[PDB]
């Protein structure tokens, strides 16, 4: 399928590029810049090999997919996803967002309410599917690196979830599960401040999660 | 060292008194009835072998004990913790407890503030160690049961987590993890509903969880 990253130009967005193209998929990595989306593309398709990868500014990017992913920080994830509503609001829009701050007592959930959701929201969609806030993107980007991990994901419309899920899980070393409707998206997104705390108070580096 | 288990007789109880029993460990099972108590820990003797099991009133084996695990339901744990509040202040406390709902659409967390947390202010103790919210009971207690999981521990005593991080390292196929002050105890609890979701969602079997 046509995969948009919007603000692939990132952390998030460089792994999901990598593992996504060598599959197959043409990827779109979406930036505020054109030319910074162009260059890039140019490093990511370099990195992969063989690989359909383009750049464009976000709203293009926007328009050219069938689902796209904000890889955005997520108080302005949610200010693009507003520029972009009338585009995105018909398309499956996949949030990986984490509202996280850090303290003296460790990494605590900021939001009162889910970022998925407020996501739903402001694009009035139904077509929103939380997912991958447990995968961190050094490793991920690592071609090299080999991982096993879990993603839970939500969402609230059936067909939406399954497309969602089956991409995730056509990558090596991701194993994508149900976690229910997108109400439930607090609860996967509040994994990442664990894990970040898991990190912190154990000595430990970049770490995902799997249910056995 | 002298475990209490109170409301042992239940789901998480029995695993505890099996495993840790076969330890070594001096286990009280703690009940609301001594009748039951005894006949639990008659049980559970019968199973674990050779092993020092007894059983008692929650009020009796909580007095008898150097560190008693809360194995009752959260709300109810919280209104036995406040009546036993004098003996148990002076105690290393271990709260499993998980404020859980299990709803029509999904399970949600059920409280503001973490069960831990209020446990600890109930008693007044800077001793309570949130832990093993993530272990599966019914696995738990199969002694034939093979499993691989992490166990995330919170607590603002340094020397009490210590103590209850070394007792559940002594387990076979666990590892605790410092998740740091009790203030993180929310995003461990949290764990439990997303889960239970996970496995009603994907119809799965018994679940914990593995940091890697
Ligand atoms: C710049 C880079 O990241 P950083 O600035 O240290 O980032 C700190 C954190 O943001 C980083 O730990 C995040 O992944 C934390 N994190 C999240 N952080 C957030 O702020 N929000 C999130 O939603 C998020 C989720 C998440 C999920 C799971 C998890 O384990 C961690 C997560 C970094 O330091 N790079 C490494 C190297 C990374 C790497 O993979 N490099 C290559 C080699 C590259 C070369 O050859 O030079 C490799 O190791 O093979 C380094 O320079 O030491
Ligand atoms: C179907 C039923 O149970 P179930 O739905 O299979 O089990 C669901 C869960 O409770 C169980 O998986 C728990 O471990 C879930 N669970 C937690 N459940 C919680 O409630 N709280 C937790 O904190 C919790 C944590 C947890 C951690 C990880 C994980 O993977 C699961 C966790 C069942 O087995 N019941 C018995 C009967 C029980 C009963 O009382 N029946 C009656 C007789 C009924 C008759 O006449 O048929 C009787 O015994 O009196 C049976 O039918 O075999
Ligand atoms: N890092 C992780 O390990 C990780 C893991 C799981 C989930 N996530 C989540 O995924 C998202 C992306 O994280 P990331 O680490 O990839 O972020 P990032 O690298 O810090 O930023 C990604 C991109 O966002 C764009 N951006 C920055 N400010 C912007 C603004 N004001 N408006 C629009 N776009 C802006 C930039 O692209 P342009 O400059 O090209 O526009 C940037 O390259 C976050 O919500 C995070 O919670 C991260
Ligand atoms: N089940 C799991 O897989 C699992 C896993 C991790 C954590 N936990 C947590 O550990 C705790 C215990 O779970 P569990 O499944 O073992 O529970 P459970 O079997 O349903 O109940 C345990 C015991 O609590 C006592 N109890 C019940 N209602 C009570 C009340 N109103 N007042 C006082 N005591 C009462 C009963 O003992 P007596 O009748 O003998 O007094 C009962 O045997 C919970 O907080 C739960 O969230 C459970
Ligand atoms: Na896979
Ligand atoms: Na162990």
């Amino acid at each position: 399928m046509r995969v948009a990253l919007l603000g692939g130009t990132g952390n998030l967005g460089k792994g999901l590029a990598l593992r996504l193209a060598t599959l197959g998929h043409e990827i779109v990595v979406g930036s505020r810049r054109e030319e910074k989306a162009e260059a890039k593309a140019a490093e990511y398709r370099r990195i992969a090999g063989d690989a359909s990868i383009t750049g464009m500014k976000n709203e293009d990017a926007a328009e050219a997919c069938d689902i796209a992913v904000l890889t955005i920080p997520w108080e302005h994830a949610i200010d693009t996803a507003r520029d972009l509503k009338n585009i995105l609001r018909e398309k499956i829009v996949v949030s990986p967002l984490v509202p996280v701050s850090r303290g003296a007592k460790g990494f605590t959930y900021s939001s009162e309410r889910s970022a998925a959701e407020i996501v739903a929201e402001v694009l009035e969609s139904e077509k929103v599917v939380s997912a991958l806030h447990t995968i961190p993107a050094a490793r991920f980007a690592n071609l090299d690196e080999k991982f096993d991990w879990d993603v839970p994901v939500c969402g609230d419309d059936d067909e939406s979830k399954k497309v969602v899920m089956s991409l995730i899980s056509e990558i090596d070393g991701l194993r994508p599960l149900d976690a229910g409707p997108l109400s439930n998206s607090r609860l996967v997104e509040s994994l990442t401040p664990l894990i970040l705390n898991i990190m912190r108070f154990n000595g430990m580096g970049e770490l995902g999660i799997k249910f056995l």
